């Protein structure tokens, strides 16, 4: 492939889809909020999962149909989706609006923006995805102080009119994913299953979708502990400059280095970033000064780069160019349910125990059991 | 070509085009009462204009870049346009954000429905414009009832926000427009004139140029001299149902029989359209009861619709399929002017002596006028 030229063009354009839709997620709750302020948590949840439960059928959709024509429609229909939430005046008409329309979109878009950078980069396949990763990163934290800004000036139906402003400019952006390679008895057809019948790829996204829970658990925790804890304290932002400076720092560094590592070997990389995690999970009630809580946090972003970075490249280095779509919605597609368990399970032990001591020693394991596991794919 | 199958569905989406630029057009007086509603001429004729005035460069990218490039960043910017018109809350940049950007696009987007019409069907190309020509007509006359309608619920914001996404269902469809036909020096070879050296097209588009002001004036102002002088009648939708009716029909039949005549004969059929509008503009200030004026609105119709069914194909025929961007915009952009300068004309005269008969009779000369001229065509 060209490693370059046109490629470049489309990592752009993956940016754009990634940043604009996590990040638009981050800003649920934020809208919520302005809800109850026009009025005087599920369905959020329910949005952001159906990027990844959703990503196996885009996996068909992108074998048979295309990565440009099912780009297009997912971002056609999240921009549906959010111009009747604009029009949309009601508490179960917007479950609806958001959640089955602008989701399922949103995996639709996000299914083939890995599979591009794929098609364009083979050798520099890695350090693509790190570009894209640390802009999709820096993007997603950076919005949601933006749509507080827009909420002080302008209503909630004015902010999804802007947020479908960016869904239809991903995809304008989207028309770039000019194709570089080749492309009861029809449901046997879309639902063979090849990728299943190789034993490297099972037992990695096996341990991937068992690592999730406890992966996830910390980032979405910490805001809740540091203020639960830690009351006396006021720089509480000094945590979140440093964990997206580090996050995207790793991304990109991850995503250069994973090119220089030979074969299935790039695989450790993500068992050092599920090992610390785990370790780190077990360490965050041990935090009794500001620093610790500086330098988890700049542990916690160097593990979350190194996952995603590579996890694209490993799953397309795994099964090859051709099963790369199904092999990349399937992992998606198995870790979607325990993310979005984990947090909640998290919850549910705080309240039971009054402290957060307990949640953050469990969430500690699942990533460790899921290293473990992974550990041994490469030895075969 | 095909004359058929795939072409069917770019007529469609040719619909789409023309009844929903027009049709917003048809808009915009409501739009503004709404406006004066929230707080308490020029720049929608200068919006409309846009369309025709603008066409010589669309006519230019349509044949270097291409209809579905072209019609796509129109269709784009068209959305963008009636975006920010939803955004702004102003009287200046009002003007730039309609104006500028919306015509603007609508041009770039109108000009290419009519050659990719002429892409596909070539023997069967009168009757795809006559039925492109009836449904955006049908649709022109029913979109501002349907505005009032949304207005009398809900603010201006939100109704722009819904002809917004009346643009974006236009971009998507625009892109139907699969190629079917090949495709200080910059400056001579964007601008060589070349449809200019044929004597032919140049008398077909002076005539067609001259008669622009009479023609348009009665449509214009026939409402507004039956409010005047026919003060003690109420079932005025009459008149407007009639002539909607009748215009699409002819629209139609003009389109679809057009094929029948065999060379630049067709052209005839156009001065008939010319002749008696020509007629009939000077018989207005002369009917004393109601049925005189039902006749005039059929015949007002009919007139209208051979001429524009027509001037399409008779302007791919005169030129070939080749040189028949540069022909129609040269055509509209020649047209642009006088179309505009018409109906304002015409209401100065009417102010100056208390009544429209001089109005409607100086109208009634241009496109006498016109159809002497373009009689001459023909015979050589
Ligand atoms: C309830 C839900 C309803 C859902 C509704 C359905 C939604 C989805 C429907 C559409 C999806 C279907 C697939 C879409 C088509 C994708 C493929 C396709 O058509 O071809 C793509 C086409 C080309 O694809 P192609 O495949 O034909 O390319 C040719 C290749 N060969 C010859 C091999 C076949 O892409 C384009 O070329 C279009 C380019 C348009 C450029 C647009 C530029 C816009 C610039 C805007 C600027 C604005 C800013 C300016 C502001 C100024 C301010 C001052
Ligand atoms: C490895 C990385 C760990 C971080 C991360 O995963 C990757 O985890 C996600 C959770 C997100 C936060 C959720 C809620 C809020 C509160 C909101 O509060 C308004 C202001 C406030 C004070 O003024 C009240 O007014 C501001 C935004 C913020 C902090 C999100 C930022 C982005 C975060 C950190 C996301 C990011 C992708
Ligand atoms: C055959 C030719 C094609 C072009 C053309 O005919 C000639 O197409 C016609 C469509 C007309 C509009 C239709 C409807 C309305 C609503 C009305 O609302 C008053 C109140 C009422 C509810 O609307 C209830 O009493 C105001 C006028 C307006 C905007 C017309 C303006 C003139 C237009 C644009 C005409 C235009 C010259
Ligand atoms: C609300 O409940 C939950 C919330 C979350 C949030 O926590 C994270 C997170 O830690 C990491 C991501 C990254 O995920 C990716 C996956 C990919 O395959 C490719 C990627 O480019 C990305 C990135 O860009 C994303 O930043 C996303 C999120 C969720 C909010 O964005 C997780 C689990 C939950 O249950
Ligand atoms: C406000 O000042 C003016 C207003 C008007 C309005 O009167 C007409 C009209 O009589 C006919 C058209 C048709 O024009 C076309 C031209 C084409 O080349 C192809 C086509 O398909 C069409 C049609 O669909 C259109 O219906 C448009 C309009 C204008 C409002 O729509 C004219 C001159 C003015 O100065």
């Amino acid at each position: 492939p060209p490693e370059g030229g046109f490629g470049w063009v489309v990592v752009f354009a993956a940016t754009w889809c990634n940043g604009s839709i996590f990040g638009i997620h981050n800003s649920v709750g934020i809208l919520y909020s302005m809800l109850l302020e026009e009025e005087k948590a599920w369905v959020g949840a329910l949005a952001m999962g159906m990027i990844f439960f959703c990503s196996p059928i885009v996996s068909i959709f992108t074998d048979r149909l295309g990565c440009r024509i099912t780009a297009t429609a997912g971002a056609a229909v999240a921009f549906i989706g959010l111009h009747t939430s604009s029009f949309t005046s009601s508490l179960s008409l917007r479950y609806f609006t958001y959640g089955i329309l602008f989701g399922c979109g949103c995996s639709f878009a996000f299914q083939p923006s890995l599979v591009i950078l794929g098609h364009y980069f083979q050798r520099r396949l890695g350090l693509a995805n790190g570009v894209v990763s640390a802009g999709s990163s820096i993007f997603s934290m950076s919005f949601p102080f933006l749509i507080r800004m827009l909420g002080d000036k302008i209503k909630l139906a004015q902010t999804f009119q802007v947020l479908s402003t960016f869904m239809f400019v991903l995809m304008l952006l989207s028309l770039t994913y000019r194709p570089l390679l080749p492309s009861l008895a029809q449901l046997r057809k879309y639902f063979n299953m090849r990728v299943f019948r190789q034993r490297t790829y099972r037992i990695w996204a096996f341990g991937i979708a068992a690592a999730a829970l406890g992966y996830f658990v910390p980032y979405v925790h910490l805001m809740k502990y540091v203020e639960e804890e830690f009351s006396e304290i006021k720089e509480t932002w000094v945590l979140l400059v440093c964990i997206g400076a580090t996050s995207g720092l790793g991304r990109l560094v991850s995503g250069h280095i994973s090119d220089s590592i030979p074969g299935l070997k790039k695989i450790y990389l993500q068992v050092l970033s599920f090992l610390l995690l785990g370790l780190m999970s077990m360490m965050i009630p041990l935090c009794r000064d500001f620093g610790g809580l500086i330098v988890v946090c700049l542990f916690l972003g160097l593990c979350d780069g190194f996952f995603i970075t590579i996890m694209a490249p490993i799953a397309f280095e795994l099964v090859g160019p051709m099963q790369a779509s199904q092999a990349i919605g399937y992992l998606l597609g198995m870790m979607a349910l325990p993310m979005i368990a984990g947090p909640p399970i998290a919850g549910l032990l705080r309240n039971c125990f009054g402290d957060y001591h307990v949640a953050f020693y469990f969430a500690g394991v699942p990533p460790i059991i899921g290293a473990v596991i992974l550990f041994f794919v490469p030895l075969m």
